[PDB]
């Protein structure tokens, strides 16, 4: 395993100069250095889900299903424990992009994520465990800066299914605000309802992040919850904070769940990377060649080589503007010379109609893993 | 009632000329005239999907649920029968844009739309019938130019509520796709699934249209679907087809009229429609001019009523005024908010008139949903609104 | 080894539209065109190259359960069409007493015949037995239609395969084929419809859907699914794929891609085919000069060599001799039989040489079956010089 | 009910003079008058199958599914009883053709039959009885004039589903030849093989027509057949001829009997019409436009008013052209334009394919009688 990566260097470089006049644009449309980035790509940020894969583990060896149900809520709560200190963008990344994460025998999962768009923003993530669940989103990020504040939608619905039972549990993100932007320390902060459905048996669950206020006696970054029957009854009750611990409750003897794993030594300077997260943008043999571990702008970062980084994103991007323009200009002849025009497809995921949410949703082929076995790439486009 | 709108001038325009370069770009972020529009804005048009409003008030009484489900699968797909021949783009409203139909002697029914939003576009729609339904959405448009076709998916979730039984269904729209940009003569077709869904009775509908293809043995854009119980199956089939008639059997595993339970056949185009943009007897009553709406009614836009009457070049000339003013509007509301923002003063952000955005109980979705005030209002005649128009 | 490589395809500027604007409504074989939309392939050879992924047949010969059978069976009768993707050309119109062979049994393990049994209306027989287990038969009548947009093409008639070791006899018919973009000169082709295969044997079935092109559609193109049922109607098998690349067969029970039992992948075209009528590996070698066939042999036909070479000028005129020769020998039939009629004389119709009309056992139709009697003359070189068609 | 037509008048033209040189062509290329045909339309002719109903009135009330096949097999034969005498072309119907025959108290069906496609000709029927059975076919008529005689091959599959049962048969129809053309003196003789099955129980049946011969072997027009279980067995076994009766005996002695019913008084100068064929073309009220009974130059025919009826065919046909030209314009017109094209479809009738016999065939919408009901029609082209 890899761990302490060289620190951020301090560059002074004023935020707020940037985003000065870029208020009410999205924050993909805003021109921004390296210098306020992670050296992760917004798919190894994602992947972080599975950081506290012990919650599903359990989950899949509970006979009850309102109690696997409060399990798969504190997974849900979970995800946002690296939110209190991260407060730093990941590189968006490229058209094909993609990042795997195959720890079967360590940890007991394969992950793999792909950008599945970039117009708009999209990734595909999917995560297979040999303990009986599988996990399954796909995230297209909206969001807005409206100066005092830059709200981020991470719209999206994840799916988890339980093989044994067929327990197929789904739910949505909640709405993320950044504070700060002027002067002072930057803070995040989580605000809204998260709403899970079991559709196997009929449970739901709501869970509600309330957002930070000085005079409203409710301690900050509280998270309250209520697990349901499909008949009405409350059963299980949640409660906690997503910055430190959550616990599930029984009404009509206080199981608790989940408390974070501490950040690892002298990570302050280290972007406030989890032990997780330290791992994650590692250099690993057999994986696809857009993996996010060969990105050179972000191995520019990682290693405190800006400036360069700066320019090395500035030509990945140009490269992916003239590799979008000759689509574009693909598509313009296709349709003056009457010829049928194919456009382009993700090549891990397969966007089709989801069959519980009725929604267009990119499924993975099931085809990584023995490539990646087999050491067939070359497929994959020069990405960066 | 407002019976024949004036002609539609011909105007020597090539449509590709102008998204020739404009590959992979949105719909409102192409630069083109009005020659291509229709009088009507884009929350008249939504508007119209209670064309046939017959169907939900014969939906409203019905005992049985699953038929009710039946009437209302057939008031999902009558919406579509007015895109066989109109392949116009409404006007994209302006930030504070209304529109109002108070016809409930004529129809039964209070219909009232507002723009609620252009980062990203949204449009709320709201109308109360006392017939006992209530129709509500929010819809956000997303489109894309590729080329061969524009893609439109105008995106969100439509509830229709049955106050006298609790019925709440809801359901997504279906991709709309306008062809043949390169040569002048557009056509559009549907395709897709719509997935309608009842909150008080678990029981489902399943609505499947089929693309138009360059050589298929099905009959043209047709239309099947399945009417379920809860954690059941198949206790109706409907099919048939957007252009004209949709059918609801029902089954049993003779005639046609035996096994038939609700038909919905859609009214012919009035006398004339080929010059008057195609409209349908009921499109030409929406921007007709009416006394005591709100100063941001769609009938008070110039763009809208210099086109309807002929006189297109002041129209473009007036669209890029109203453009321009709420842009420049858009922009101030922009450096407020950057001085509060360093000044650390408050700041009042942009908020709908008549729409407040809240999580709807059912659906889980931040949608917009009319705060009952603007009938309240209108009886009052007191409007403290915008100078968008 | 073989012939790998055909001189190139001229570049002669021809309007289709100019010829195909008049012509609504009529079929292909009535609407006159001259070579250059055509390919220097015969209808026998184009129909001869269903046995291009014979592989297929060859192992689905080696398999014990039936139904693992079916799977191979259907994925050769979709792998027919991975040649349809770029291969846009019509191949010549064949004569009413023209054959073709491809007696490939040491390099490829079968010998295929074809010939013309009729042109009024027009029908092939094909027949092809192999070494490996298994025999392939069919009767093609093909039926055009040029509806404006697209040129339909429906290759009726039902092919047989047959499976000497187990008796098995499998039988389908053809999915409909058409050609679009006439009007402007970049044309395509697409397939669309339902294959339904039927094992008489055991009572097997399989259901291959080919899903057409649409103008806007959210699912793979070209894309076809299929599923195996077994006499009670339980589906042990299933399979998806796309007739422009591949085809895949996977196992059900009613994890990733662990259940896959067979899988077809369509071979590449050879370098440079760009500008070789986009013919496949296989289709190069067919229009190569082989000894010991009979007169009436496709390689022989003078329109398709002096084309092939280049030469469309004089390959129009040869062309415009051939058809007119055909045409003045069926009105020497034609008056034969007027007199034969005034004069109460009998007469013996027009029938095939290598093929025997007589009825179907299994499908109970009137069809063309081979009698038994090509290679065995072949070996002596025997041939009737009778016909003299070229 | 019509118990007599007018006869038909002495014309003195030489068939052979007009069928001289067109040997080898399509019966529906050879210009022919209107000398040679019968007061009925083709649509009539096939509706003519239901002159022994009786048969399968019988067949509804049998146990044993092989003693019904037996007397399904005796209807397949029966139907060509009345081709011994009867030697003229019906007319070839329009595009929009249709023909009814609502005889539900009377005989018990309801018949309708539909002109589906001209080019090639295409004739779809389906008739409907309250006895508990159903009959369709779709018929394809090609022929081909050799000289001597002219092949007609009536192509396409003939279907009988059994309500109670679920027993659906199905079998295709026998080659048909015509004689002594040169002379003047026509005979017809059926010749080939019918096979029937019932795919609901696996029964077949096998039915051999032998054509005639100057060596006679032993009866004229005989007809053998057998009757088969799924396993190999040879139940029942058929015998008869064509001509006049045809019985089911059994193997291990007379189950189902067909007799032909005679053709009524002074038949000889009414065209050989059956009983039933005379009151085919008699008029009939709250009928369509395009029925049958309203064709003007048939009816022009029945009258004996000949020398007009072969120009009011020239009309009828000279408008149909004019309407296909037309359909023809549209389309060009459409492909040049980039706009969608719709082609001509039946109107009773849709194109699916046959869940059975897996075939594109036309099958009855189920809209003629309930149309009828309500007396609006209208929506029918103006084919007279
Ligand atoms: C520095 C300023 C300008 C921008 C910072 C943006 C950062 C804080 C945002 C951008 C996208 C966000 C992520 C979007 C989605 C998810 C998945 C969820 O299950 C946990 C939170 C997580 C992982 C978010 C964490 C915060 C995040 C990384
Ligand atoms: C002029 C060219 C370039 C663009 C034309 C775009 C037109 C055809 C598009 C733009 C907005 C579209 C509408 C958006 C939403 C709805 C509501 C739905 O319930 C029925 C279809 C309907 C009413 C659409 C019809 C087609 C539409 C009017
Ligand atoms: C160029 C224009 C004028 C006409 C083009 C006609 C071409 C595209 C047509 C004519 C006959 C057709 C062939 C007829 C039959 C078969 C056998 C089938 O198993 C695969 C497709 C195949 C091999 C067809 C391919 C397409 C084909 C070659
Ligand atoms: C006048 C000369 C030139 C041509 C005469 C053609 C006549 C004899 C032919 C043309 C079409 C034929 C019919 C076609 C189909 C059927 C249906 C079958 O179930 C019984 C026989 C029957 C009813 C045929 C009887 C003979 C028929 C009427």
């Amino acid at each position: 395993p890899r761990t302490r990566i060289p620190y951020k260097p301090n560059y002074s470089l004023n935020l707020w100069s940037i985003m000065k006049n870029c208020i009410g644009k999205e924050l993909s449309k805003i021109p921004m250095p390296v210098n306020f980035n992670e050296p992760l790509s917004m798919l190894q940020r994602l992947t972080e889900d599975l950081e506290y894969h012990e919650l599903l583990d359990r989950a899949a060896k509970c006979e009850n299903s309102l109690e696997q149900l409060c399990y798969v809520a504190a997974f849900t709560v979970s995800s946002y424990s690296t939110t209190v200190f991260r407060t730093s963008k990941p590189f968006n990344p490229l058209l094909g992009e993609t990042f795997e994460l195959d720890r079967l025998e360590e940890n007991g999962y394969r992950s793999l994520c792909e950008q599945v768009s970039h117009h708009p923003p999209a990734a595909a993530h999917h995560a297979e465990s040999k303990n009986g669940w599988t996990l399954r989103q796909e995230i297209k990020i909206t969001s807005k800066f409206r100066g005092k504040y830059l709200s981020i939608m991470p719209l999206g619905t994840i799916h988890c299914i339980f093989h044994a039972t067929g327990h197929h549990y789904t739910w949505k993100k909640v709405t993320t605000t950044v504070h700060n932007i002027i002067v002072g320390k930057l803070w995040i902060d989580q605000s809204g309802e998260i709403d899970i459905v079991n559709h196997k048996t009929g449970d739901k669950c709501n869970l509600k992040f309330v957002p930070y206020s000085y005079f409203s006696r409710d301690v900050a970054r509280k998270v309250t919850g209520e697990v349901t029957d499909p008949s009405g009854k409350v059963h299980f009750a949640l409660l906690g904070t997503w910055d430190e611990k959550m616990e599930c409750f029984k009404v009509q003897s206080r199981v608790m769940l989940w408390k974070r794993n501490p950040l690892p030594k002298n990570a302050e300077n280290m972007y406030y990377f989890s032990e997780l997260a330290l791992t994650l943008n590692a250099w690993e043999s057999g994986t696809a060649p857009t993996d996010s571990r060969l990105r050179p702008d972000q191995r520019l970062m990682e290693n405190g080589r800006w400036d360069e980084a700066n320019a090395e994103k500035q030509r990945l991007e140009e490269k992916q503007r003239l590799s979008r323009k000759k689509r574009e200009a693909e598509a313009m002849k296709a349709t003056e010379d009457g010829t049928p025009y194919d456009p382009y497809k993700a090549l891990w995921f397969e966007r089709k109609k989801d069959p519980v949410t009725k929604e267009l949703t990119h499924i993975y082929r099931g085809e990584y893993w023995e490539c990646k076995e087999k050491q067939d790439w070359s497929s994959c486009p020069d990405i960066f």
